[PDB]
C-alpha cells in the first residue's frame, strides 16, 4: 500500500538505456535531449521526437482506490531562426506504456484527428483549436486544451518547468519560469487521472517542428527529475 | 562538500518540540499551526505569531563558494468574517538563527520602520494595502524590506485552502513562489533575482510569520496546515 | 553529472508492470513475490523464477569515470516441509539489461557450467561441490562459486530482513540478514570492482530455484523491496 | 499523520550551527568531528565529548499509536598510539532533548551506575573491558544501562575507517547495528529487540558520545568523518 518511484538526471548520457527514444529524438554528445532534428546547426521541418522513462509508473490502482501524487521538474530551450514563424511545440506527458508517436505538426506527436494521454504543452503555433497567442496548456485526451495560460516565449532562453499533481484534490498545476528575466507563468486544472488514463503509464516528452520549411525551431530538454507516490488516502489531514 | 536537510509534516503535533513558536503562535488540538489568535471561533486583532524549524539551515559558505538551492511546500488558510476588511497577512521567511519578532500590523512580524535594516528574505501573502503596497491583495518577494522587490496581484479566497510552492535555484539566483487554490483551480506566480549571500547570513532559520489588523474590524486567521522543506548546499 | 534512481514497494501489485517476471515467478493476490512454484500450498521441484525492475540502472560510465553507489533492502521467506532437505536458494543480483534465466538447481538461475556477467548476493540452502558444507550467504562475482561467504543459520518460514550496500569509493559490497523473530543477524563484505565485472548499464532483481529432486523443496518469497542508486562524480574533498 | 526528517553531511563545517557540541567535542579545520581531545597530535586522557543534531526527533506519539522507524550511517576512526592499551570508546545514541554529558571513562559520557534512571538508547563501540563488559572489544546495544543487552565481539582496526549502518524497524522493534572496514572488507553485526516507547520519551535528540581513558597510557582518538540520518513517524501499517 505504498509504491514510490523517483529519478533525476542533471544531464542525459548520450546512449541512455533508461530512456525510450522515439521518432527523431536523440541525445547529443554534450548530454542534451534533442527531441526534433537539427542538421548543420539548423532545426528541420516535419520532425517528431519523443522520449519516455523505461519504467512504467503506477498512477492509480482499481483494487485499492489509490491514486498517485507526482511532481516533475525539467528545463528546456526552444530556439527559432525566425521569431515570427515558430512551430509546433514541446510537451510533458503521461500515456499507456506501449504508447507510440501520434500525428505530427500541431498534434505534437501525442494526439490525432481520427487516445489516452494527459499532457502539459508549450505550444508555439496557433492551430484552429488554439488561442491566438503562444500558450501553456493542460490537455486531457485531446489536442484542445482544457485550460491554458498565455506564454511569453523567450527565444533560446532556458525555461525552468515544475509540474505537480495533488491526488486528494485532483489538481494538476504547471509553471514555467525564465531565470534570465525572472518572469513566470502558471496554470492549474482539475484533472481526474483515473478516468483519463490506465492504471500504469509511461511518462516523458514529445515535440514537433512545423509542416512548412519556414516554421522551424528546436525543442531541447536539458535535465529532468520525476517522483510519484501511490499510497492510501490520508484519513486525518486537513 | 554536500550538506542536505529535509523535513515534512502532514500536520503538526500539538506540542512540537522541533518548532520554535514565537508571539501568539500555537498548534491546535487538531494539529493546525494557528499563527494569530482565535477566541470563541473569531480571529482577534493586534496579534503577531511566528514559527521556525528548530535546526538552522546552512544556506551559503564563504570558504567553499557554495550557496544552497531549496524548496518548500505548505498549505494555508486565511479566513475573515468580513471579506471587505482584512489585515495584515502571512509569510514564509528566512532570517538569522536568533531571529525574534519585529513590528506588528503591516510589518507582518518581519520588518520594522526604524533606521536599522533587518536581514530577512520573505514571500508574503499580503491582505492589506499599506502606504508602501500596491492597491490589490498581492503575493510579494521581499528582500530586507517590507516593500516588495516584485509582486503579483492575488485573488484571495476567503477560508479556502491555498497550496504554496517556493523554490530557489542558486545557480541563477532565481526565487519563484506560486499559489494554487484547488477549490477553483486558480493559480498565481511571481519570481525575482535574489542574491542570498548578500541578503542573509551563512546560517538561517526558516518558517512562517503572520499578523492580524490593528483595528478591531480588520481580523482574519493565518493558519498553516502542513509543511515540507528541503535544502542542499553543494559545490557549484 | 548526477543520475539518481530510487524505488520502493511495501508489497507488490499482483500485475506489476514495472517488474519483468521470468520463468515461474508470479505475484500472489496478497502481493508476495513468489519466485518458485507453489501448487496446492506446497513448493514444487525443478522450479526457476526471476524478477527484474523495468528500468536499467546506470552503474558506471566509461566517459567520465563515475561509478555508482547503491543500497537495497528487502524481506524474504524460505519455508520448507523438510528442514533436512532444502534446495537451492534465492539471490539478489545485477546483470546486463537483456539478462535471461540461466542454469537451474545449484546454479540459482544466474550462472552456468559453460563467461556470464552477473554479480549476486546469494542465500544458499544446499551444499553443491563448490559450496561450504553449511547454509551460507555468499558474494558472487561472475561465478557460482562465492568470492566470500558467511555461514547462515536459516530459520524455516521466518521473515528475513536484508540490507545490501555498495560503496564505490572503496569498492566495498556489504550484505546483511536479520531475523526480527529472534533478533539474530549475519553479515559479509567483499571488495568487488563493478567496472570490471559488469557492463555500464544493468538490470537488478531476484532469482531463485528449487531442488532438482522431488524431495528437496522450499519456497522463495520476497515480501517488499526498496532500491536506490546514485551515479555521480567521485568526491574530491572527503576523508 | 506523518513526520519525516532527514539530514546528511559528507563532512562537517567547522562552526556547525546545526550541531550541539558538548564537553571537549570540536570540528577540526578539515571538517572532522573530533569528540575527544587531541594535543600536539596525540590523544589526551580523561576526555569526554558529545555532539547532537539541533532538531529534536519525534520517535513516538502516544495519542496516535505511532513509533518511528529510523536509519543512520556514519564513518569513524579510532586511532591509538599503543594498540595494547585502548580506552574507552565511541557511541551513537538517542536521549531526551535536554541531555547533558554523564560519567566519563567506561560510562562513555552516556550513563552513570549511580543513577539507573538515565534514559538513553545507544550503540557502543567499546574499546576497554570494564567489570560489566565481555573480555573482548565489542559492539553493544545498550538500553538505559552501560551493561549491553546484546553485543558482538569486534576486531578493532587501529586508525582505519569504519563504516557504520544502524536501523530500527518499528513494527518488529528490531534495532540492527553493523560495522565494516573497507580497508580489509571485514564486517560485524548485532541486533536486539528494543521497545523505544518504554525506554525513551516521545521526543529525543540524536548523535554521538565518546571518552578516552582514565589513565595516561590508555588513550585513543574518536573521530567522526560524516553522517546521514533519517526517521519517519507514521501510522502503523
Ligand atoms: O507552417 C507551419 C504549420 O503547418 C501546418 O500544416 C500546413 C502547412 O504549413 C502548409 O504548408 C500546408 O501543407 O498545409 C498544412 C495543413 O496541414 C500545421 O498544421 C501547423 O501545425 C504548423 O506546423
Ligand atoms: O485596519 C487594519 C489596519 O490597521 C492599521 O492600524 C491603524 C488602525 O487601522 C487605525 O485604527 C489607527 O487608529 O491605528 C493604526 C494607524 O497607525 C495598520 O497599520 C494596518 O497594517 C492594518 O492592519
Ligand atoms: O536433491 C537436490 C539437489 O539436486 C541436485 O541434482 C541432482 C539430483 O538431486 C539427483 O536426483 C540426480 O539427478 O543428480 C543431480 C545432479 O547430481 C542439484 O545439483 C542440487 O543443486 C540440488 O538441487
Ligand atoms: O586505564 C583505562 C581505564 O581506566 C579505568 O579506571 C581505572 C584507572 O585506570 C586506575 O587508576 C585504577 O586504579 O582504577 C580505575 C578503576 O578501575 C576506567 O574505569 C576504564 O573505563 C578505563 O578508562
Ligand atoms: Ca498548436
Ligand atoms: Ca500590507
Ligand atoms: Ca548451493
Ligand atoms: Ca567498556
Ligand atoms: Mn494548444
Ligand atoms: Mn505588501
Ligand atoms: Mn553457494
Ligand atoms: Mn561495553
Amino acid at each position: 500500500m505504498s509504491e514510490v518511484v523517483s529519478f533525476s538526471f542533471t544531464k542525459f548520457n548520450p546512449n541512455p538505456k533508461d530512456i525510450i527514444l522515439q521518432g527523431d529524438a536523440l541525445v547529443t554528445s554534450k548530454g542534451k535531449l534533442q527531441l526534433t532534428k537539427v542538421k548543420d546547426g539548423k532545426p528541420v521541418d516535419h520532425s517528431l521526437g519523443r522520449a519516455l522513462y523505461a519504467a512504467p509508473i503506477h498512477i492509480w490502482d482499481d483494487s485499492t482506490d489509490r491514486v498517485a501524487s507526482f511532481a516533475t521538474s525539467f528545463s528546456f530551450v526552444v530556439e527559432a531562426p525566425d521569431e515570427s514563424k515558430t512551430a509546433d511545440g514541446i510537451a510533458f506527458f503521461l500515456a499507456p506504456p506501449d504508447t507510440q508517436p501520434q500525428k505530427d505538426g500541431g498534434f505534437l506527436g501525442l494526439f490525432n484527428d481520427s487516445i489516452q494521454t494527459v499532457a502539459v504543452e508549450f505550444d508555439t503555433f496557433s492551430n484552429t483549436w488554439d488561442p491566438s497567442a503562444r500558450h501553456i496548456g493542460i490537455n486531457v485526451n485531446s489536442i484542445e486544451s482544457m485550460k491554458y495560460v498565455k506564454w511569453g516565449w523567450e527565444n533560446g532562453k532556458v525555461a525552468n518547468v515544475y509540474i505537480s499533481y495533488e491526488a486528494s484534490t485532483k489538481t494538476l498545476t504547471a509553471s514555467l519560469t525564465y531565470p534570465s528575466n525572472a518572469t513566470s507563468y502558471i496554470v492549474s486544472a482539475n484533472v481526474d487521472l483515473k478516468s483519463a488514463l490506465p492504471e500504469w503509464v509511461r511518462v516523458g516528452f514529445s515535440a514537433t517542428s512545423g509542416l512548412s520549411r519556414d516554421h522551424v525551431e528546436t525543442h531541447d530538454v536539458l535535465d529532468w527529475s520525476f517522483t510519484s507516490t501511490l499510497q492510501a488516502p490520508s484519513d486525518d489531514s486537513n
